[PDB]
C-alpha cells in the first residue's frame, strides 16, 4: 500500500504457513511496480517494510531483495536448543513443553546448495550497478533450517552440522546494511555477506548453525557487536577476508566452531573485548598475512567438551596450534586473558605441551601484558547438557599444567614480547626478538 | 490469532485498572490457541503483547509460563523520582510533571512477603519440566514501583529504597532471555534472573532501584552490556553469583549502590570496559573464590555524595576495603583507570591510608598497568541535585593524596603486581609476590 | 486514545509536503488530551509517533517540548548522496535510485541564522522549568538535509558540508534521553545536545554531516556506543564539553571529521575500545584541562585521502599536532594500537618526523603498553571511492617510517611512559618524567 508498510499474515492470496517466501517475493514485486520513479519531489524509491508477526512459517521459494531500504523486521528471535532437543531421546519427546524454535519463525524447507550456496538461502540480496544496494534491514526473527542430515561419518544426522541451508546471504557489494535482534538455528550457515561497506551486524542470536558470521570476498568500516555466537566443529563463527577497519567486539562467542575468530588477510581491525569460550584450539586465527590488527582484552577459555554427543568431535588441530595464532604482521596483542583447562591425557600430541600464543610467520608483532593461567583437570562427560557445561564452567578443582605462553616460530621474527609469561613460558629466538620475562615470586 | 496483541484492545479486563489481569487473559488465550507441540513442524511459535504508551496499573502478578513470548512497549519512560519526592510537595503543582512515563507499568502489588520476594514481581517467569522456557523477550517499556516506603532506617520514606516490589523476576532455569531498552525506576529489585544461560541484557535504563541487575543461583554464556545502571546504598548495581562465562561490558554504572558489580562463585567471566561511578568504598568485588576473571580497561571514579538528601548516607565499609576487591585466584587486573576524590578528614577509619586495589585471598592474581590518581577534595553539600552532581565530576582543584594502590593480605600470595603503583604504593610480601613498581622519575 | 499516532493516518496537512507541521499538529494534540498531571498516580505517558518508509518533506520546525515522546521509523535509509553527488549530472537517470530511503525526513528549513543554529534543526527539543525534560527517544528513521551549498571555499557545493541544517538539536537540560538506530545524512549538525544527563546516543549510522554527534554546555553520565560515524573535514565526529562521566566505545570512526573525537574540559571519562580512521591528524583531541580520562584499546589508523574530489583538502593541521594530543592532568593512555600509514613525501612541514602522541600541558598522565606502527606508503588517488577506500585500507606495500611515538612538550611534566615506543621514538625530558623504552633487540 501507499504507506510502503506490509504484513505477511495480511496479503491478497498469499499464505506464508505454505510458502513465505512467495509472500516476501510477491510484496516486493508489489513495492517495485509502486516506486518505480528515482527523482520525483527529492524521492521516490523510500523502500518498505515487511512485517512478520509470530508464527510457523514455512519457505519454499527463495527471497530475492534487489531494492535498497527494505526492512524485514518480526517479534521473536525464537531461539530454543534443537541440538539438546534431538539429543533427548525419542521415547521422551511427549515429556516435552515443545519441541521446535519459534517467534516470527521462517523454517527454510529448501534443497541443499551444492556445485555454490547461495540457491540453498532463505533470503539472497543481490543487485548489481551503481550504486550499491544500500541500508537493506533484518530485524528481530527467527531463521530456522530445521534438521541437520547425514553425511557419511557415524555421527547422528541431526549432529552433523550439514545441511545445504543459509539464513541470510548478501551476495553483492552493500554499504550500511544492518542485522539486528535475529535469531539463527540449525542452518549450515547463518550469515554470509560480500563485499560489505559499513555493515553492523549486532546483537543477535547465531547459534546452533555449522557456520554463523561469515564476512567474504573483501570489506571495510564494519562492526561485529553484542552477539551470541555458537557454531560447528567444520565451521567457522566469526570469519572475515580481506576486511578493512573491522571491528570485533563485545560478543559472547561459546561452542562450537573451529575457531572463535578467523581472519584471512584483515588488516587495521579490532578484536576487542569479546568473550572466547571454545573445546578446541585455534580459537583466534589470524591467517594470511593478517596485519596491524588489535587483539585486546578479549577473555579466552579453552576446555575440553563435557557433552556426551559430542566428545571426540574436534576440529582436527592439535595443541600445538596456539589459541591465538599469528601470520602476519605488525599486530598488537595487549591486556588479554588465558585460561588453559585441559586433562594432561587428553593432549594431542602425547606428551606436548600447549601453547597459547603462537606467531608462526610475520614481523614486528607487538604481544604485551597477557596473562596466562593453566590448570590440569579430568575430562568427565554426561548426557544432561546445560547441567555439564555449567559444571564444567564453575569447575575449580585442579593440579598445575604447564604451558607454553608464547611460541615465536623461527619463520617469524623482529617481534616483542612484553609480560606475556615468564622466562620458561615464552619460547623464541632472543637474538632477533624482543623479550621481557614476566618477573617471577623469587 | 496472528499472535500479536495490544492491552488496550482485549475483550476481558481494564489495562488501566489491572494490565495484569489483561496480560493473564492473553498468556490464557495463546496457551488455549497452542495447544499442540508438533503440527507441521510448529505449533507454539509465541506471541507478542503491545502496551501503548500509557499508564497501567498493574494488581495481579503476570505469570509467564510460555517460551517465545514478547512483551514490548513504545517508551522506557523515566524521569527521576528521587527528585521529585525531595522537591518539597507544596511546589508539586508547579512541575511540568511529576511521574514516570512512556509505556507504564505501575506496580501496585502488596510487599513481597513471608514466603518469598517472588509475589512481589509484576512480572514472574516460571515454568518446570523440560525443556527451559526460552527467548522471552521484554523490550521498550516502562516498570515503575511508585513510591518507597518506611522500612525502619529513619529516612524520609521515599529515600528508603525499600517496597518489596520486583519488576521481573524470572525463577525457574532460561536460556536465550533478553531485557532490552526498558525503564525501571522506584523498584526495591528491578531485574532478578536466575539460573540464566545465553541471557542478554541490553541497552536499559535502570536507575533508583534499590538493586538494578541480579543475576542468581548460577548461570553460563550470558551477557549485561550497554545499561546505565544506579542503584541504591543496601543494594547492588550489577550482581552474579556462580556464573562462568559472563561479560559485563559497555555500561555506564553511577552511583549509589553499595557496589557497581559484586560476584560471588563467578569464574572465567569479564568486566571490561565499563564506567564505575559509586560514592562508597568497594565498588568492584570479586568474593567467593571468583577465580580467572578479566577485570579490565574499566574507569573507576569513587568520591562524596554531593546531594543533600543522601550526604550522610553510606555502604557501611570504610576506605581499607578497596575499590576493587578479589578474594579468589588467577584473575587479571589490566588497563583500569583509579580516580580516588575524597575529603582526608571524612577517610574511615580516622588517619586511614586509602586502598584501591585489595587482595584479601587466593593466589596467581595478575595485576598490571593500572593508573591510580588520588585527590584530597572539600566534601560540599546542596540540595540542588543535578548541579552538584555535574559541579563534583568537573572539579579537579584539589591537593595530591597518598594511597595504596595495590595491598596483598598475607592471606593472598604468588600474585603478580605489575606497573600499578611506586614501591610506597605496593604493601606486599615481596618474598612471595612478584612486584615490578611503576618505574620512577629520572 | 491510544496515545500511537501514524503520520500517514493524520487528518490535517500532508506529510509528504510539510511533515514538521503534521507532527507539531500531533504534539498540540497530545497536550490537549495530556492536561494533567496527578490523575491516579499519573497523566503525562506521552506518546509514540510512528513514520512509516516514505519521502517527507519538512518546512516547518518540530517542537517538542512534553517528556516521553517518542519518534520513531522503519528504516535508517542510508545511501551515500556524496558518491552520488559527485557522479555527473547527466548520468544520475541511470542510477537505480538517487536519493536516501527508508523512513525518511527530508530537512527543507532554510539555512540556520548567524545568531543560532536552533532555527535549522528539523527538531528542536526545548523546555525550562522543572523538571528536566525526560526521556524522549528518537528510532530507526532518516533525517536528511538533502544538499550541501556553496561556501566561498572555492570546492564544488555538494562537498562543502555546508547547509546551516541540523537534525535534532536539544536546546535545554534532560535526561535520559535516547537516539538509536537512526541515520543521519546531508546535515551540516547531525546531532546537537546541550547539556546532557544520562544521555543514550546507540547503534546510529551519522555519517556525510559537516559535525555528527556534538555534546555541548556541559553534561554527565552519558554514552555514545556502536555508533557509525563520518563527518566533514571542518567538523567534529565525536564533540564533548564540560562532561563527566562519558562512556565512548564501540564506535567505527571513518573519515572526514577534522577529528575523530574532540574533548574541551572532559572529565573522568572513557574513550576506550573504538575503531578510529582519519585521513588528517588530530584525530582524538584531549583540551582545555581534560583530566582523569581513560583512552584505551582504540585502533588508531590515519592516512591519506584516496578520493579524487576530497584529495587536496586537510583540516588545517600539520603532521607535529600528533594523532593522539593531551592538554590536561592525570589521563591514561594503555593499550592503543596506532597505524601511521603517509607518503614521506607529503608530510608537512617538510622532513618533519611525525608526531603519534603528543602531551602538550598538565601533569600525571601515564601512557603505557601503544604499540607504534608506521609505514611509507604512496596512497593514490581515484575517481571511485569505495574502490579507493578499500585498496587503501588493505595495502602493506610499504618500507618503514620513522616517526616520534610520544612528544612530551616542556609545558608538560611527571608524566609516565611506559613500553610505547623505543629511546629514539620517545621525545621527552628523562629527568622529569618517568620513562621506559619499549625493549628493543637492535
Ligand atoms: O551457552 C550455551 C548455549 O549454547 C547452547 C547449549 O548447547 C549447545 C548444544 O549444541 O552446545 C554448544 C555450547 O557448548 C552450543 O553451540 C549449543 O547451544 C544453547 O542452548 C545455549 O544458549
Ligand atoms: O547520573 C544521573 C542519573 O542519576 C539520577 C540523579 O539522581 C540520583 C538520585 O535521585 O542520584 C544517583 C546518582 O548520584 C542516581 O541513582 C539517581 O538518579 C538520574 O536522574 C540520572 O539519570
Ligand atoms: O565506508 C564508510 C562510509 O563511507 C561513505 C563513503 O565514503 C565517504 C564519501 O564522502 O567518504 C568518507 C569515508 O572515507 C565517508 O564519510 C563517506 O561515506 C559511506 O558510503 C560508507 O558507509
Amino acid at each position: 500500500p501507499s504507506n510502503n508498510r506490509y504484513d505477511v499474515t495480511e496479503w491478497p492470496a498469499g499464505n506464508p504457513a505454505k510458502d513465505i517466501g512467495e509472500v516476501i517475493n510477491s510484496i516486493i514485486a508489489d513495492i517495485k511496480a509502486r516506486q518505480g520513479a528515482a527523482d520525483v519531489d527529492d524521492g521516490g524509491k523510500p523502500g518498505a517494510v515487511i512485517y512478520l508477526p509470530p508464527g510457523d512459517y514455512h519457505l519454499r521459494t527463495q527471497v530475492l531483495i534487489d531494492i535498497s531500504f527494505l526492512r524485514i523486521e518480526g517479534s521473536g528471535h525464537g531461539f530454543t536448543s534443537s541440538s539438546i532437543r534431538f539429543n533427548v531421546p525419542e521415547e521422551e519427546w511427549p515429556d516435552l513443553h515443545e519441541l521446535w524454535p519459534g517467534g516470527s519463525r521462517v523454517i527454510v524447507d529448501l534443497p541443499a546448495g551444492g556445485a555454490d550456496s547461495a540457491a540453498g538461502a532463505a533470503f539472497l540480496v543481490a543487485r548489481e550497478g551503481s550504486p550499491r544496494i544500500s541500508s537493506v534491514e533484518f530485524s528481530n526473527f527467527c531463521i530456522d533450517g530445521l534438521h541437520f542430515t547425514a553425511d557419511g561419518s557415524g555421527r547422528h544426522p541431526e549432529n552433523t552440522y550439514a545441511n545445504g541451508k543459509t539464513g541470510i546471504h548478501v551476495a553483492s557489494a552493500n554499504d550500511s546494511f544492518r542485522v539486528t535482534d535475529m535469531g539463527f538455528v540449525y542452518l549450515e550457515n547463518a550469515l554470509t555477506i560480500h563485499k560489505a561497506d559499513a555493515l553492523s551486524i549486532h546483537h543477535n542470536f547465531i547459534a546452533e548453525c555449522g557456520s554463523c558470521i561469515e564476512l567474504r570476498g573483501w570489506g571495510q568500516a564494519s562492526k561485529i557487536t553484542d552477539n551470541l555466537v555458537g557454531a560447528g566443529p567444520r565451521g567457522h563463527s566469526i570469519y572475515a577476508e580481506n576486511h578493512g577497519g573491522l571491528l570485533v567486539t563485545a560478543n559472547n562467542v561459546f561452542p562450537r566452531g573451529a575457531s572463535s575468530v578467523h581472519f584471512k588477510g584483515v588488516t587495521r581491525s579490532s578484536v576487542t573485548n569479546n568473550r572466547l569460550h571454545a573445546f578446541y584450539p585455534g580459537m583466534v586465527r589470524l591467517e594470511e598475512n593478517s596485519s596491524e590488527n588489535l587483539v585486546a582484552t578479549n577473555h579466552f577459555l579453552r576446555d575440553h567438551e563435557p557433552w556426551t554427543p559430542f566428545f571426540g568431535v574436534d576440529n582436527g588441530l592439535d595443541d600445538l596450534t596456539g589459541l591465538l595464532s599469528i601470520s602476519g604482521n605488525n599486530n598488537s596483542v595487549i591486556g588479554n586473558h588465558f585460561s588453559e583447562v585441559v586433562d594432561a591425557n587428553e593432549i594431542r600430541p602425547e606428551g606436548a605441551t600447549p601453547v597459547i600464543i603462537r606467531l608462526t610467520a610475520g614481523t614486528g608483532n607487538f604481544v604485551s601484558t597477557n596473562h596466562v593461567v593453566a590448570m590440569d583437570v579430568d575430562a568427565a562427560s554426561s548426557d544432561s547438557c546445560f547441567e555439564a557445561q555449567v559444571d564444567a564452567l564453575l569447575a575449580t578443582e585442579a593440579a598445575d599444567l604447564a604451558v607454553t605462553a608464547v611460541l615465536v616460530d623461527p619463520g617469524s621474527a623482529r617481534n616483542t614480547i612484553l609480560d606475556s609469561g615468564s622466562d620458561t613460558q615464552v619460547v623464541a629466538d632472543r637474538a632477533v626478538n624482543a623479550i621481557r620475562a614476566t618477573p617471577t615470586v623469587g
